[PDB]
């Protein structure tokens, strides 16, 4: 009882910069500072952009702001708080059935707008800032136009699928792999987020 520990917070450690003509990853906090920030829950770093790179003590993945909520996957974040300038912030959405969690979007972030285009030509953004064309194949499935080893997609759960106009269509959840090659992806449709809200 006396020695029971607490899990740390999720910490923003970087972002996928989509502000210009060239997408690229940026690191904003190193591993040591990440560990300290996870324990205190106090992160005074400036946040920018729509897609954050996030970490716990044991995992790293992505998180995406849509309509003022920073969304990610439950299999990355669990029920963890997120670190923020004034201390840890509790999830405002948790849905293990959808593999979805969300926190109020951090000050300085920018939010994507949910797609209403009804378009099936999509783009997946990875933690390495690769922009991967994806053809929508169902409510929660899309095929990669150019399949890639699952190694390429690992660590990108929580990232966005976007339409041609840059609206959010979904949150990347899982890869569909045959013999280690991802030919398709599974995503949380933005309509499920909009409902959750
Ligand atoms: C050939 O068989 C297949 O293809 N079968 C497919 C399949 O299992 N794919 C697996 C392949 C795993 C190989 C690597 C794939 C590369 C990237 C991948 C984007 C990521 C990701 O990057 N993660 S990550 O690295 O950031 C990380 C780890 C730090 C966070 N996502 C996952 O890894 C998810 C997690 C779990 O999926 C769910 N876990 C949960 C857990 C919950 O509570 C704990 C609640 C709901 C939930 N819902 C789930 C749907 C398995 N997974 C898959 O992708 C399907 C989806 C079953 C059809
Ligand atoms: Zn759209």
């Amino acid at each position: 009882m006396a020695s029971m520990k607490k899990k740390g917070s999720v910490v923003i450690v970087g972002r996928i910069n989509l502000s210009g003509d060239t997408a690229y990853a940026q690191q904003t906090r190193g591993e040591e500072g990440c560990q300290e920030t996870s324990q205190t829950g106090r992160d005074k770093n400036q946040v920018e952009g729509e897609v954050q790179i996030v970490s716990t003590a044991t995992q790293t993945f992505l998180a995406t702001s849509i309509n003022g909520v920073l969304w990610t996957v439950y299999h990355g974040a669990g029920t963890r708080t997120i670190a923020s300038p004034k201390g840890p912030v509790t999830q405002m959405y948790t849905n293990v059935d959808k593999d979805l969690v969300g926190w109020q979007a951090p000050q300085g972030s920018r939010s994507l707008t949910p797609c209403t285009c009804g378009s099936s030509d999509l783009y997946l953004v990875t933690r390495h800032a690769d922009v991967i064309p994806v053809r929508r194949r169902g409510d929660s499935r899309g095929s990669l136009l150019s399949p890639r080893p699952i190694s390429y997609l690992k660590g990108s759960s929580g990232g966005p699928l976007l339409c041609p106009a840059g609206h959010a269509v979904g949150i990347f959840r899982a890869a569909v792999s045959t013999r280690g090659v991802a030919k398709a992806v599974d995503f949380i449709p933005v309509e499920s987020l909009e409902t959750t809200m």
